[PDB]
């Protein structure tokens, strides 16, 4: 938990209240005191003894990296050593629900449209880290109304939110029989893979032409 | 003490983690997980959730550990759902209440049932005989509970036709086409008198 002044990177989970110092910098005479600059945000502090710490739980969605610099000073306040870059990587936790860009979508599809060919897109946004499951979204049709004998007329690309006819929907959609369908779409984060995830829903009304 | 979540059925394309200190790895390594002498931790071929879903590893410094390193093996759809029977023999009373089950068909899926990979969707593929394209039978697409329709309750008549065959399908990925496996099974149903 101590060592020379040099470029270093520390990884700290957002939402963790501090319990111990991050690091102690040691610098031989003529290193008197230490100075901390950069994206301190009144969170990151260095003491005279070279003790580096953070004073409150971070939030990746306020700042996802804190670019700091540490320098060793002498008696006259004059830089002796560094300034060196000290990087804080604020590790993501799943603390944001995914939200649909619309609570209601209005679409239309032609009667004999190709199966798999998109005619509408639903999208959601998640403020968590997209390089992690926390920010990786999975789209599902949860309801089709009306639905005949459990045959799905519509399918959604689970990654992209692209809504297209199924094989059966291509074959069966007939505006005279039924001019419109309502889909309820879910989105989950954690890539749709957990129970331990957040979810949103939207409604899509679709006219058959 | 760290957790890493690695999909099964992927050839390693990245290291798991570089520890900064000599390191020893112990625990459920299964000659797949390796740590270099200087703490580069990595896996040397594709995991299989259905062989081992968590790998409980320990990393020690040589003094500092051992620490539990947990590998959560994330599921992919690599198992077809299967019915518990290839043939079911059912019986339903004439005028039985619509929607009241009289038979269950079941499937199991070796993939994770907390994911779409293990999430099954039951359908009636075909009712024989069928009159005028009217379904006498319905199935609960979550449970595989088979019951009469309103039409079936009103029409089934063992004097006119005492037996029907259903072909039932089960799909995983919650029954959507793309990336899903499927099984089918036969149900013979006798209609008894009221
Ligand atoms: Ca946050
Ligand atoms: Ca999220
Ligand atoms: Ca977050
Ligand atoms: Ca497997
Ligand atoms: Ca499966
Ligand atoms: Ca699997």
């Amino acid at each position: 938990f101590s060592g020379p002044l040099k470029p270093m990177t520390f990884s700290i989970y957002e939402g963790q209240e501090p319990s111990q110092i991050i690091f102690q910098f040691k610098a031989n005479p003529p290193a008197v005191t230490f100075e901390l600059t950069g994206e301190t945000d009144n969170i990151f502090v260095i003491e005279r003894e070279g003790l580096l710490y953070y004073n409150r739980a971070l939030d990746r969605e306020t700042r996802s990296t804190h670019n700091l610099q540490v320098a060793a000073l002498d008696a006259n306040g004059i830089i002796v050593e560094g300034p060196v870059p000290i990087t804080i990587e604020v590790k993501d936790i799943n603390d944001n629900r995914p939200t649909f860009l619309q609570s209601k979508y209005e679409g239309s599809v032609r009667q004999n449209s190709r199966p798999g060919k998109p005619f509408l897109y639903v999208n959601a946004t998640d403020l968590d880290d997209p390089a992690t499951p926390n920010g990786q979204l999975y789209y599902q049709i949860v309801i089709q109304l009306p639905m005949i004998n459990n045959v799905m007329y519509f399918q959604i690309n689970n990654k992209t939110g692209a809504i297209s006819l199924t094989r059966e929907g291509s074959q069966e959609l007939n505006p005279a029989k039924n001019p419109s369908y309502n889909l309820v779409i879910s989105v989950k984060d954690m890539g749709g893979q957990s129970e331990n995830s957040f979810s949103d829903t939207t409604s899509v009304d679709i006219i058959v032409t």
